């Protein structure tokens, strides 16, 4: 427990040092949505705040906000089966007789595993956490649920939790802050919670510390601990378990530091002066864009008594000593200020690969400079995703399946205990995965056409009936089964095939011999 | 009781903590419909009271109303199917002869469940409700009513609830206040409340308080405390239920609060500078537009005999003492104004999804700057959307159900109550939910292309006949009718389908036979 | 350069004898709105910050 305090108090003073360019980030990228706000507390002790008032320009909220749109339908299209569950390396070379029937069973629990997932709120959760991965971290919280919710998602506001990194700039600690819970709300959250210690009515309110730790002298089993606690130092459940709920992402890193840099921390500066820029506008306009006028004094002519009608002549003292009334004096140059406004937006929208074609008071383009940049921006933005799929999501799939077997626990029945703990993480020994998403296409569409490209060479040199004789059928069907990620049921089995395939050979010796040939 | 109290005012400390951001927020985007006006009252006090006068750019108002519009049809397309029923996990592997039986039964149920909806005034609450969720929070309430008219949906306003929230955000206890309401009006919304122990007339008015919330040591049936008292603390209607009216809907919120925050929170600092720039505009067009001049007194013509007619000769005093008339005196710099107002405009519009090509009067480009910048705000729009589907409407469908079950008992009669309450709640053990709308297309058209892209590869390479006779017609036919979201009874069974298959097997046999050909 | 540039040379200021030419604290910019203003002191008339620079050759080698 005194270790557990170093460590927190640790960890604390790293969030301590990130605050205040976090909370300057979120502001010119998410003004209403800043978990930094009030020093951490947020909407905690006072809801219904203002915080956009100062945000003049909308174009990094804008893009940062579309730019994590698009990703989340890049990276996991709602509504569609954008990873799959294959046979692991224990089940031999696809093809074989033996392969083909694991793989049957992985692609039944492909479906079974999305109809989960659809009906949970994975989607809102990780649209969430995508939004806090552009500034600088995002987390997602994967805990049990009940048979009517079995897998609960939560995106953790990056404010109110605490890290701790190895070497290698992983996580190996987490806290995370919990602000005045009900003790009637303890036990829904962690049912096996001691909460009748405390000694409180449940409607009390209480700080809790919710904390883990992966354990480097522990059993694979036991490596991560997890412990509840009070801000008291009251333990309220201890455990070890082979995960913990959280899935912790970055974009990029600076070396030295856990918490990540995105893209919308790099274009806050450049924000922060176009807001400058535009406030000055706003300034200005008020005397400059109105008409308004210079005298000795403000009694040149009466304000109570000026008629602002057509055709009215309005008493007016034109001099008055030795000045006379005129227009207020135009200063400045809004065209320089407009030019820089508009260079530093471009800027903006190039790094967040928003809006390839200017605003809506654009340069004409024909369709030259308007589909060539086009393909200029969803080229570089289909360049950077891909590569954070298995940072992103492989972590989020092997802790779905473990929460699955906790909550559903005759999901993973009638299996023996050390290849179920081998299926439940995705690691490829038994079980693995292969996403599909519309940056990596398909990875088999490349060998059918290889193939199809090869056959119609051959058939174009020898004709038909013998580059379809230079065949082997039963290969051949099984494998483009498989390139084309078509389900196992759908054909016949290689026995059948076989058995198919011998049954035309004796058809075609009958037919040759009642034409007098004998093959 | 006591705790009751405690609370329902701790609820109402937040609903006027967020009064003052609300009500302004209400004003720019939705002036005439603004809830929170008169301190919540609206028109229960004064009705036929002007709101809008102040409101002198409706760039955000119409922009909020079509994007509230623009939700509702791609979300729930009236007079089209956008949910389906489908048999939930204890059925086992879809395709099974069982799970076809199941498959039957949800298609029919949806059928009668739309029947139902299409009937109600379900599109106009769902519709209402979405222009609250722009700005803060929609609330929907779905009551029991007769056999006329089963089921009733109400958008609840959002300043007359008020909110308690769990630990993760989820709302726990709802408390809806009802002003002035007549004795005889009760017993018609709450059919068994005790209205005869008031000792009143059927024409006095009473204020309502409807509160319910979570009780977390209770069992699942009777998980929801339901109340309905007067103000001066008279109960009325005590119940426990699964589930209560209430289905609370936020697009985005900020960490600590209940209520969300959209889009149209976010873009209200917006439209008040943009407000204040044209009612200076207006102002100023009033002397300077207008036709004015500056004198030493207005006597310098006579307004009651002025002549406005061609070749008029009007004597004026062209000089008095030492000023001449001249005209008013031109100042400022229109320009400056309406091109502030003109790029705040289309801010809002980019941040509201609206108007993809500028105003009517906007500097037109070609055909392909047009199309590109469609789809840049169609794709945008279609990313928000879909992740709000699970949140804002299974709770709803699942409610419906509940209700349909309490006024028409006979609808799930003649079933154990255990399943009963598991089908009741559709959380898919016994039934389960699948949408689909003009964004999410249909899941199973990427099976069949997949399966028609497998076909042609084998019948290039093997020609027909060869790659149709490698393949299981069977499950064939089943899986092509679950992934076109086909009627079942479009079909003939699986054991029908193998009877017709074993029939054309004998056929081939006799036919070959009768070529001298064995098979 | 540009962003120094731009705070005092796109935003309209102006060049006088003493910052007191009018009541900062007063000052009311509404259409219609007169402004006390010693329109000279001294010798020294409150004229708009002189412009100065070639702002386009900037934007010619960037």
């Amino acid at each position: 427990v005194n270790r557990l305090c170093r460590m927190r108090n640790d960890a604390k003073s790293d969030l301590d040092m990130w605050r205040s360019i976090l909370q300057t980030a979120y502001h010119y990228a998410m003004p209403d949505y800043n978990p930094f706000e009030n020093y951490g507390l947020a909407g905690f002790l006072t809801p219904g705040q203002q915080y956009n008032a100062d945000i003049y320009d909308l174009t990094l909220p804008i893009a940062h906000k579309r730019l994590a749109d698009k990703m989340l339908m890049n990276m996991v299209p709602q509504g569609q089966q954008w990873v799959k569950f294959t046979p692991g390396d224990e089940f031999g070379e696809p093809g074989t007789p033996l392969y083909q029937r694991a793989l049957d069973a992985t692609q039944r629990m492909t479906d079974h595993f999305f109809k989960i997932i659809d009906r949970s709120n994975f989607y809102l959760a990780v649209g969430e956490s995508l939004q806090d991965v552009l500034i600088s971290t995002g987390i997602i919280a994967i805990n049990e649920g009940n048979r009517k919710r079995p897998v609960r998602y939560e995106a953790v506001p990056p404010a109110q939790v605490m890290f701790q990194g190895d070497a290698e700039g992983q996580v190996d600690a987490i806290f995370r802050d919990w602000y005045q819970v009900r003790i009637e709300n303890i036990k829904s959250m962690w049912p096996k919670a001691e909460v009748a210690k405390l000694n409180k009515k449940p409607e009390d309110k209480v700080d809790i510390w919710e904390c883990a730790w992966i354990d480097y002298e522990a059993p694979e089993k036991e490596r991560y601990q997890y412990v509840v606690m009070t801000s008291s130092k009251d333990v309220l459940l201890e455990q070890s378990n082979s995960s913990w709920p959280w899935v912790v992402y970055r974009m990029r890193r600076l070396t030295g530091e856990i918490r990540g840099r995105g893209p919308s921390l790099s274009a806050y500066p450049t924000a922060a002066t176009i807001n400058q820029a535009l406030e000055d506008e706003l300034v200005a306009a008020a005397f400059q864009a109105n008409p308004m006028y210079m005298a000795a004094s403000d009694s040149a002519f009466n304000q109570q008594t000026f008629t602002p009608r057509p055709g009215s002549i309005v008493p007016v003292q034109m001099v008055q000593g030795e000045w006379p009334i005129k227009p207020f004096e135009q200063s400045g140059n809004i065209q320089f200020n407009a030019l820089l406004v508009n260079d530093f937006r471009q800027q903006i929208n190039e790094l967040l690969y928003a809006f390839p074609l200017g605003a809506v008071n654009s340069p004409t383009r024909t369709a030259t400079e308007a589909e060539i940049r086009y393909t200029e921006n969803l080229e570089s933005f289909s360049a950077m995703v891909p590569r954070l799929q298995n940072e992103f999501f492989i972590p989020v799939i092997q802790r779905t399946l473990w929460v699955i077997n906790k909550v559903l626990p005759e999901t993973f029945a009638n299996i023996p205990d050390d290849i179920r703990n081998k299926m439940i993480s995705v690691d490829g020994q038994i079980l693995g995965l292969s996403f599909d998403t519309p940056l990596m296409t398909a990875k088999g569409q490349v060998k059918t056409a290889a193939l199809l490209g090869f056959y119609q060479a051959a058939a174009s040199l020898l004709g038909p009936e013998a580059a379809t004789a230079s065949l082997d059928p039963v290969e051949v069907l099984t494998n483009l089964a498989d390139n084309q990620g078509i389900d196992v049921r759908n054909i016949k089995t290689r026995e059948e095939l076989e058995q198919l395939l011998q049954a035309a050979g004796q058809i075609a010796q009958q037919e040759a011999a009642q034409q007098g040939v004998i093959i």
